[PDB]
């Protein structure tokens, strides 16, 4: 996260941290007790024996309770950039209660408002290439960037309507590496978004792109 600030206790119940071979690696989204809304970028093709799940900590290291995976399901036409999600299955399974709960989806159908706030967390970099990733949760907000903005700054081919975008134009507020996979909100806390990908990070002309749950919650609410 670029431009962000520390999360507090309790501002995103379902945020785990999803590290890789003991490492950083991404985020994702608590959808009940033993399933975890991630961007298939970061479990596709790879060892799932690599991947453990933390839930209810500010904290990536430490506190909360851990899982590893059960099963992978990446979504059938998940392809390049696009329907970049993963529905993961816990080992562990993970019940709610104290500051752990569960995401609620944007409704089918729905497409983020252009100029609308959004709030995207993780444990990703602070800034674009930068080496230090936060042990502890941090949030930015951002406005939705209308998706034909967004095919200015990236091409028509690049933005589905799978995508959307979100981001300043003056650049510095953004989601970054290691952010992949965790959530983005409406003003209401409401799972709007999965982050996914962009040219960069923050920069001024380049949106956050994100997998949207508003036109996914077909594969969701199938694998949920």
């Amino acid at each position: 996260i670029v431009g962000g600030t520390s999360a507090s206790a309790g501002d995103f119940p379902f945020i785990v941290s999803i590290s890789r071979n003991g490492g950083p690696w991404c985020g994702g989204s608590l959808l009940n007790a033993n399933t975890v809304l991630t961007a298939a970028h970061c479990v596709s093709g790879y060892a799932q024996s690599g991947f453990q799940i933390r839930a209810g900590s500010l904290s990536r290291t430490s506190g909360g309770i851990t899982s590893s995976l059960s099963s992978v399901r990446v979504h059938p036409s998940y392809s390049g950039n696009n329907n970049d999600l993963a529905i993961l299955k816990l080992s562990t399974s993970i019940p709610s209660g104290g500051n752990i709960g569960y995401a609620r989806l944007a409704a089918s159908g729905s497409d983020p408002v252009a100029g609308s706030s959004a709030t995207v967390a993780g444990w990703g970099a602070t800034s674009e290439g930068g080496s230090s990733t936060p042990v502890n949760l941090l949030k930015v907000t951002v406005p939705i960037v209308s998706r034909a903005t967004c095919r200015a700054q990236y091409g028509t081919s690049a933005i589905t309507n799978q995508m959307f975008c979100a981001g300043v134009s003056s650049g510095g507020k953004d989601s970054c590496q290691g952010d992949s996979g965790g959530p983005i909100v409406d003003s209401s806390n409401t799972l709007i978004g999965a982050v996914s990908w962009g040219n960069g990070c923050a920069r001024p002309n380049y949106s956050g792109v994100y997998a949207s749950v508003g036109a996914l919650r077909s594969f969701i609410d199938t694998y949920a």
